[PDB]
């Protein structure tokens, strides 16, 4: 007896044309999230240029039924509000809470919070007509909470076991920043300041992720000295008990209210500046309670995608993803991520190659201590910062991947792409052959 995790298919949807520009517009590695299944729906947004014709851009929002079978995608677009920062940095982040509200926030680099919410619970009582005066106007605060919601970046949305949902983002800037955490109560649909978690030191963090398991909340951040990305240094780890109010190491130490990007109780790692280590990378907490972190560095004497592994005991280790046929990235290459099934013994790999121009979904096993890294399949034609579905791999067992292809505008589509698993069981029965 043993068992194979087996893609059983593969399908793809082309969903729309990706924007004009030099820029990445769509599919960037810091998008948390762009595609979210919530009951019976599958739910995704991304940039689209207005049809007539060239100059606005708008938040576009598609929806399917994926059960209990896979309906067609449908859209509105968010034509209230032009987007007014079109640069690599202003990615859309979204959220469902569980009133069935969906959140945006988007159009982000230095500026003052962008926020929206479906009028109602459209994911809870769904309603057939898929229109834009579902979903309220922008607002530049958060009902309920206070600021500061400025200077702001990358909003990165949570939802926590009891339907809430927590929103965290970067104040100040590249290399001077301090990072915020608010909690939206499902219940009363109020926001609460949870307040400043980690205080900058004349630089920034970066976090890799929000993950959530049985209470606790887990993260991972590098520290930024400047505007120019050679200047990261550090893997930090923390996790909180209370969904962000308080914060432990991996010691299980509590630590100061404000983590200072100063104290190394929090470091995990030792990574110097120059060591081509990209900030805002992956993680994940598997479903038996151990965490992850995906990044890159060039301190083995070749550029690779780093592992880092907290098996459950709080001991560390560090294990190069080095699979047959994948060329290890450099600073400013895509980023990836990683993805956990349901049992927590499988772990996805999803990274995009530098030189291919494609996504390789790549697993290895905790039996094998993650060290067994084998090709499953393979998106082709992506220039894209893949991001997936947590909660449709968890309860479908479907890992379903948003990507943007490689090639010139208009040819560049924005696609999703759904890999059907199949955990195999193997028996093997020795049978007579004999006369
Ligand atoms: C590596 C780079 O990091 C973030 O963008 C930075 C960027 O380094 C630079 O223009 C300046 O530092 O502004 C940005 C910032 O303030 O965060 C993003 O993750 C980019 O996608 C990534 O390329
Ligand atoms: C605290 O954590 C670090 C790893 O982050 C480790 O090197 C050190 O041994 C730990 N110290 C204590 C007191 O447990």
């Amino acid at each position: 007896e043993a068992e194979f995790l087996t893609v059983k298919s593969t399908k793809q949807w082309t969903i729309g044309t990706d924007v004009q520009g030099s820029e990445r517009l769509n599919g960037v590695s810091y998008q948390e999230d762009a595609l979210i299944t919530y009951g019976d729906y599958q739910y995704v947004t991304f940039y689209e240029t207005a049809p007539a014709g060239y100059l606005n851009h708008f938040v576009k929002v598609g929806r399917r039924r994926v059960s209990p079978s896979v309906g067609d995608w449908e859209f509105l677009t968010l034509d209230d509000y032009t987007q007014k920062t079109m640069d690599g940095h202003n990615m859309i982040s979204m959220g469902i809470s569980g009133d069935g509200k969906i959140h945006l926030s988007f159009d982000h680099f230095d500026v003052p919070i962008n926020y929206r919410i479906s009028k109602n619970g459209i994911a809870k009582d769904v309603p057939s007509k898929w229109t834009s005066d579902l979903f309220d106007p922008v607002v530049h605060e958060l009902v309920g909470s206070q600021g500061p919601y400025s200077p702001l970046t990358y909003p990165r949305f949570e939802p926590l076991g009891n339907g809430d949902l927590l929103l965290e983002f970067r104040i100040g800037q590249s290399g001077s920043g301090d990072s915020y955490i608010h909690r939206y109560s499902a219940s009363t649909g109020k926001w609460q300041a949870y307040g400043m978690y980690i205080q900058g030191d004349d630089n920034n963090a970066y976090i890799n992720g929000l993950d959530y398991l049985d209470g606790k909340l887990y993260t991972s951040w590098t520290v930024r000295e400047t505007p120019n990305a050679d200047t990261n240094h550090g893997v930090y780890f923390a996790y909180s008990n209370d969904d962000g109010k308080t914060w432990f190491n991996t010691n299980d130490t509590k630590l100061t209210k404000p983590i200072s990007t100063s104290d190394d109780s929090t470091l995990i790692w030792d990574i110097p500046q120059n060591s081509r280590m990209v900030n805002q990378e992956g993680q994940l907490i598997d479903t038996k309670g151990r965490f992850h972190i995906l990044m890159r560095d060039l301190l083995s004497g070749e550029h690779q995608y780093q592992h880092y592994l907290r098996k459950a005991d709080g001991t560390w280790t560090k294990n190069a993803i080095n699979p047959a046929g994948l060329n290890g990235p450099d600073l400013y290459d895509p980023r990836g991520k990683l993805a956990g099934d349901a049992s927590g013994e499988y772990l996805f790999g999803i990274l995009p190659d530098p030189v291919k121009q494609s996504t390789g979904i790549y697993v290895a096993t905790a039996s094998k201590d993650f060290k067994d890294w084998k090709s499953l399949a393979e998106i082709p034609n992506t220039s894209t910062e893949p991001l997936f579905d947590k909660t449709r791999l968890h309860e479908s067992g479907i890992l379903s991947v948003f990507v943007r292809q490689a090639g010139g505008f208009p040819d560049r589509k924005l696609q999703v792409w759904d890999f059907e698993l199949d955990l195999l069981e193997q028996k093997l029965i020795s049978e007579e052959d004999l006369n």
